Protein backbone atom coordinates (compact mmCIF):
# COMPACT_ATOMS: atom_id res chain seq x y z
CA UNK A 1 0.00 0.00 0.00
CA UNK A 2 1.46 3.34 -0.70
CA UNK A 3 2.60 5.06 2.64
CA UNK A 4 1.40 8.88 2.12
CA UNK A 5 3.22 12.16 3.18
CA UNK A 6 0.71 14.67 4.81
CA UNK A 7 2.39 17.95 6.09
CA UNK A 8 -0.16 20.18 8.84
CA UNK A 9 0.21 23.12 10.26
CA UNK A 10 -0.57 22.92 13.53
CA UNK A 11 -0.90 25.39 16.10
CA UNK A 12 1.29 24.09 18.92
CA UNK A 13 2.12 27.56 20.90
CA UNK A 14 0.25 26.10 24.02
CA UNK A 15 1.24 23.40 27.00
CA UNK A 16 0.48 19.80 25.76
CA UNK A 17 0.08 20.66 22.11
CA UNK A 18 2.00 18.81 20.45
CA UNK A 19 1.27 15.60 22.89
CA UNK A 20 -2.18 15.96 22.06
CA UNK A 21 -1.43 15.59 18.50
CA UNK A 22 1.09 12.99 19.19
CA UNK A 23 -1.61 10.94 21.00
CA UNK A 24 -4.34 11.22 18.42
CA UNK A 25 -1.69 9.50 16.03
CA UNK A 26 -0.45 6.86 18.25
CA UNK A 27 -4.22 5.19 18.18
CA UNK A 28 -3.71 4.55 14.83
CA UNK A 29 -0.76 2.50 14.79
CA UNK A 30 -0.09 0.32 12.92
CA UNK A 31 -1.03 2.01 9.96
CA UNK A 32 0.94 5.26 11.20
CA UNK A 33 4.35 4.81 9.91
CA UNK A 34 6.63 8.10 11.09
CA UNK A 35 5.42 11.19 12.56
CA UNK A 36 7.50 14.68 13.03
CA UNK A 37 6.68 17.29 14.88
CA UNK A 38 8.42 20.90 14.42
CA UNK A 39 7.84 23.61 16.79
CA UNK A 40 10.43 25.82 14.93
CA UNK A 41 7.78 25.46 12.19
CA UNK A 42 4.50 24.71 13.80
CA UNK A 43 4.26 21.55 11.79
CA UNK A 44 2.92 17.77 11.92
CA UNK A 45 4.07 15.33 8.93
CA UNK A 46 2.38 12.18 9.26
CA UNK A 47 3.81 8.94 7.36
CA UNK A 48 0.87 6.64 7.25
CA UNK A 49 -1.21 4.14 4.79
CA UNK A 50 -4.34 6.01 6.15
CA UNK A 51 -6.63 8.66 4.25
CA UNK A 52 -6.21 12.36 3.92
CA UNK A 53 -9.56 13.48 5.31
CA UNK A 54 -9.47 10.81 8.69
CA UNK A 55 -5.90 12.24 9.67
CA UNK A 56 -7.29 16.03 9.09
CA UNK A 57 -10.53 14.92 11.29
CA UNK A 58 -8.82 13.06 13.95
CA UNK A 59 -6.10 15.65 14.54
CA UNK A 60 -8.99 18.30 14.22
CA UNK A 61 -10.80 16.42 16.95
CA UNK A 62 -7.71 17.47 19.22
CA UNK A 63 -9.29 20.97 19.26
CA UNK A 64 -6.18 22.40 18.39
CA UNK A 65 -6.12 24.68 15.41
CA UNK A 66 -5.35 23.43 11.90
CA UNK A 67 -4.51 26.20 10.03
CA UNK A 68 -3.97 24.12 6.71
CA UNK A 69 -2.84 20.82 5.01
CA UNK A 70 -1.08 18.97 2.41
CA UNK A 71 -0.63 15.82 0.94
CA UNK A 72 3.56 15.82 -0.31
Amino acid sequence: AEIKHYQFNVVMTCSGCSGAVNKVLTKLEPDVSKIDISLEKQLVDVYTTLPYDFILEKIKKTGKEVRSGKQL
